[PDB]
This record gives structure tokens, sequence and C-alpha cells, in this order.
């Protein structure tokens, strides 16, 4: 029997190779295989400005992220389910990870907050919505996503040691509630996976408390929450240094909302397996391209006659055809094609970064790759 | 009082300067002034592939052409009138010339033909339509066009001396009928103009017979028909040599469906004041650009790194920004913007040709311009 004819497991994480704290391997799921370390582009509605799903796939993405908060405001979770689920809605038939909605409640919406959950006003039309461990898992079930995030409590940066601890403890009680809600639905529990989220801010003892609590409940994967919220890379790396080793070794480790290319490399050096970020898309819409020599602003006059591709080594479809000069022309003209090409290149560049990370770990030369990568990225000889 | 506040005449042709048989001047109409010699781009439906009317105007066009045959098949003349007329339909508030429909009947449609008129089947849906001097003028009235073409009979190329003569005589009887139908409608006769069409193929005596007949009826302008239908430039110029002097000197002379840039220059040398052609649009959609060094095929590999504009001297909006290299990229990608840019440039190049013709006649150096133009256009040092 071929691989195509073979039964696919619900969730199987295998580690193929290690170098220090870094790992490379695969997550097998029913909708496909995810190569790790993995970068997940953030999915959106299919507007004139969004890439086609076949384009996103061709950049190398194995899985994309859906924002539960935005999908529950428009067109709503029940509507997405009636349309066949999020995979049908987005035209993406591979795995999808959904966040819980809890972060955007804090950052974008808030009527009531308690141990029960939260009620909040749409930032769009003032309507009231409710989220809780139970409602968040139910909505992610309606979306049909493959990896479900537990609902937790975010504490804004920077947080009092007092605020850090009470928020982490509530998040751990909410993590058990998320577990039980997920397990209550046979359709979800047999076909999807559930990740828990470690909290504790910068405090090693709180982080250990959270890790032990999550490990006692048991999850398919573990995210490190509370980072990439304003703390700077130095602090972020310091927290990762002691937080990641606390999580179960044989499950994936997910750093949510990270990030810049150098953030990703250093986080993999510290044991992270999964990443998401809007940065390649946001940068692409704003005329900024990622390259191995650092970011470039394509509107700069120096690019108007530059016949080289955006990046000298990138093998994305954009760089195999389009010059800096012509992408500069399109962006300066306000032509949507310009932003589309930048965005495709940026997402593909992120995937090629992940592939170089995976390859170098497999070959036992990742520590040297990370050194070579930083020297060149920060030299900015673009 | 300013020019903007002053009464505009129905149709006033003034000749400002002459060099040999060539003339430059103006046609004043109620919807604006037409600089002559004039090139009229052919207008179409507002599809994703059509230029915006403000873009067509900005290329220098003072008047555009509407194809009566196509407009009467879709959406139909009565529909265009209900929508406010052709100017409202097309978003073009300056003068419009409509042809009679008779040429496309021959070339595209034919159920019945007699001295009465013709009945024919749509090449689209088989429906039956009728045209005659009277019906053609009525339809052009429904369209609201500013310059109306008499309905004549085309004889396909090459035509027997027998066919040439009977067709010209019928066309002259149909020219009187067109005159009387036009004059029957106060709204049309007070606000629009009517052109007659000389026929006679290559036979000088037939052409003189036609000219005398048209001059006896009396028209606001006179077209030279029966050319640009396969005869080649040598023959075309030979016929123009004796045909144009037969027409009234103090009225505009219109060569329908011409043509290539060198055709236009030589026809102005022979006394033609007005031109139309689909060539700038057809070429633009097919990846061909007109330049002072001859046409170029932008898909050619030699243009992939050429940072020069399409033409070295053209001051159209495309050439003030876009390189050959980037228009090559767009065309090779099948991006509609590529064809749009080529088409805008081609129409603007035609207008800049007409402006150089007008300027050189005014300065008494048109004969030298025509010599300089041919030497460079045919050398093809692009
Ligand atoms: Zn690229
Ligand atoms: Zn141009």
């Amino acid at each position: 029997a071929t691989a195509q004819e073979t039964d696919r497991p619900r969730f199987s994480f295998s580690i193929a190779a290690r170098e220090g704290k870094a790992r490379t391997g695969t997550i097998e799921m029913k909708r496909g295989v995810i190569r790790t370390p993995a970068f997940m582009p953030v999915g959106t509605a299919a507007t004139v400005k969004a890439l086609k799903p076949e384009t996103v796939r061709a950049t190398g993405a194995d899985i994309i992220l859906g924002n539960t908060y935005h999908l529950m405001l428009r067109p709503g979770a029940e509507r997405i389910a009636k349309l066949g689920g999020l995979h049908s809605f987005m035209g993406w038939d591979r795995p999808i990870l959904t966040d819980s909605g809890g972060y955007q409640v804090m950052s974008l919406s808030l009527t009531k907050q308690s141990e029960e959950g939260v009620t909040f006003k749409s930032h769009l039309d003032g309507s009231r919505h409710m989220l809780s461990p139970e409602r968040s898992i139910e909505i992610q079930h309606l979306l049909g996503s493959d990896i479900v995030m537990a609902f937790d409590e975010s504490t804004p940066y920077p947080a009092t040691p007092s605020r850090a601890a009470s928020s982490m403890e509530r998040s751990m009680r909410w993590a058990k509630r998320s577990r039980d809600a997920f397990d209550s639905r046979k359709e979800q529990a047999e076909n999807a996976a559930l990740f828990g989220i470690q909290q504790g801010s910068v405090f090693e003892n709180l982080r250990q408390q959270s890790a032990d609590a999550l490990a006692e409940i048991g999850f398919d994967g573990y995210a490190v929450g509370g980072l990439a919220v304003g703390e700077g890379q130095d602090e972020m790396f310091r927290v990762l240094d002691f937080s990641v080793p606390m999580l179960p070794d044989d499950k994936p480790h997910y750093l949510m909302g990270v990030g810049k290319p150098d953030d990703i490399v250093g986080a993999v050096e510290r044991g992270i397996d999964m990443f998401d970020s809007v940065l390649p898309t946001r940068s692409g819409r704003n005329g900024q391209a990622f390259t191995w020599d650092g970011p470039i602003n394509i509107r700069n006059a120096r690019f108007s006659e530059d016949l080289k591709p955006l990046d000298s080594e990138c093998h994305c479809a954009v760089c195999q055809k389009w010059s800096r000069a012509c992408i500069h022309a399109l962006i300066r003209a306000g032509e949507i094609l310009g932003a589309m090409l930048m965005t495709e290149h940026n997402i593909a560049f992120y995937q090629q970064l992940m592939q170089k990370i995976r390859d170098s770990i497999s070959e036992g030369r990742f520590s040297q790759f990370a050194q070579d990568f930083r020297a060149r990225y920060f030299a900015r000889n673009s």
C-alpha cells in the first residue's frame, strides 16, 4: 500500500533529529503532515488583496492559522459551519490551527470578566459576545479546525508579579476546562488535537507551576504564552531559556505570534517547534521584503533600476521571475499586484528559512547556521 | 466673455495653415474642438480590458469613433438611448463619430440586399436586423452621435470595374437618402453633422462622378471610401493622389480605417484631415508597441533587461514611468495591466504623431518631417 492509501493518525509527533535543544521532525494529522520546526501563515478572508490558497500552499506552508475572534465576528462560527467548515470557507484542505480568541478580546474588544469567562463588545458593531473555555472550544469545533488552542487569560505587558501569578492560575483552571470541553465532543476529540498554554510572565517559579499543571492535565502540544507582547528579544530569549525545558519533551512546543526571522532562529535554538506571525503579510502590504541580508524597503529609489530579484538566493516563484525594479514600479503605482508579489515572496522566504532550519538540524550544523544567519542578516549588505 | 462661456457652433471647420495638399486647423462642435489632422480611437464597451474614458482623453484624443453595427447588436440603439445616449453610455462627453454600420454588414454579417437597403443576421445570435440610409441615420440619432456617416454600399476588394460603378451609383442614391433622413429630424440636423462617402474604387472617372454627386447634395465633410481593404499602400496613395482634390476644399476629408503611422503621414501629404483605426488597440492587446523607430514586439527577450521606455521620445504617461523591462514582465505574465499600458501608450503615440503633423504643417516643415519620419521609422533602430 502507498502512503496515499494509508490510514492517517489523529496526531503523531515524531522527532527525527536533535541538535542541543533544537528538534526537527513531523506532526502527522488526518489532513496532512506538518514539517517541524514549522511556520504557520495567518489566514484571512478571500479578498482581492488575499493570496489564493494554492499560492499559499506552493510557498511551502503545511498548516495555516485562523483567528477565532475575527471569524466569530464575521461571518460567525455557525455560518462558517453551515458553509461546510473553515477548510471549505478558506479553500484550504490541509491542517488549520485556530487560536482561542482570548488574546483579541484583550487587545481589540470588554463588558464583563470573571472566572466564568468574559463578555465583550465587538470592536465592529458593538454586539455582545461571550467566551469561556467551553464556548471557545465549541466555536473552534464549529470551525472544524485541526489544532485547537485552550482558552487562557492574557495579562498585558508589563504585568505586576501579582497580576502574573493570578492570571497564570486562572489560565490553568481554564486549561482543565478546555480539556474537558474538547473531550466532551467525540467528533472533535477523535479528529483534532488540543494545545495548552504555559503562562507565568518572567518568573521562573510561576512558569514551572504552569508547566506542571499543564503536564498533569495532558495536552497534544504546549505553547509558551505571554511573550512577544513588548518585552524585547533579550528578555524573550531569557524566559525561553528556562521555560521550554519545563514542557514535556515528546510534544510540540509552540511560540505564538513570533515573529521576525532572527526571533524564529533563536527560539528554535531554545526548543520551539512552531511559529505564527502576521509579519510577512503586514510587511508585504507595506512595501517591505525579507531577505537573507535583512529587510528592504522596495520603495527606495536605489531599487528603481535594480534588475536583481528581491533576494539573491530565494527560490520562490516571485524571485524566479520578477526584479526589484519591476516590483518597485508596481508598488509605487499602487498596483495591488505589487503587494501580492511582496506578500507571496515574504511567506515563501519564511518557509525557506524553516526548511534551512530543518535541514541544518538534520545535518547537525544548525548552531553554525544560526551564527552564519545572524552575521549576514544584521550586516544588511542587501 | 471667456471661451468657456461662449456659444459653441454646430460644425465649423477652419483651416489655419497649409503646406501643399496638407492642412491643419480645427473643427468646432457643440461638444468640443477637434484639432486636425485628427486621429480618432475606436471606442468600445467598458470591460476590464478597456481604458477608462479619462485615460483616453489624457492621451490627446479630441473625438472617438463608435461602431453602429456592434452597438445595434448589443445592447441595442433603443437601450443606449434610454440610458441617456452614447456619451452617457461610454462616459465620454466630447464629440463622437459613428460609422453607418454598412461596412460590418458586409464584413461580419446577410439575408437580403436591394436598393431598399439590407437585411442581415447577427453574427452573434442569428437575429435579423435591417439597415438603410433611413434606418442607419435613425440609429445614429438614437446614439446621439455628433458626426453621422451616410450609409453606402461597400464592394469587396478587388472589385470588377462593373461592380465598382454600380456600387458607387447606388451609394450616391443612398447618400441623398441619408441627407434627407438626417435633415428630417430637427434635433439631429441642428446639433450634429453629416459626412458623405466617395466611392469609385481605383477608377478616376468613377471617383470624379462620386465627388460631383456628393458635392451637389452637400455635406459637412467627405470621406474617401473603398480603401484600406487590401489594396496595398502604393495603390492606396495613387488613388488618393487624384481622389482627394476632387472633394470640396473647405470641408474636412476623412480616410476611414487608416491606419499604420506611415499610412497616416502619406495620406496627410495628400490632403486627408481625419483618421480612425483599431490598430493601436489591437497591437496593444497583442504585445506590440509603436515607436518612432517602428513597431516592437515587447515579448522579445531583448527587452527583458531594457530599462528604457517603450519609445525614447514619447511623453505619454506610460513612458514617463514604465520601462520596457517591466512591461515585458507584465505581458509575459499575462497580466491585464501590461496590455492596458501598451494600449494607452499606442493611442498616445498616435496622438503625438498627429500633433507633430499639425505643428510641422503650421511651421511649413511638414514635407521635411514626413521624409525624416519615414527614414527613421523604416530604419527600425529601436
Ligand atoms: Zn522570493
Ligand atoms: Zn509612450
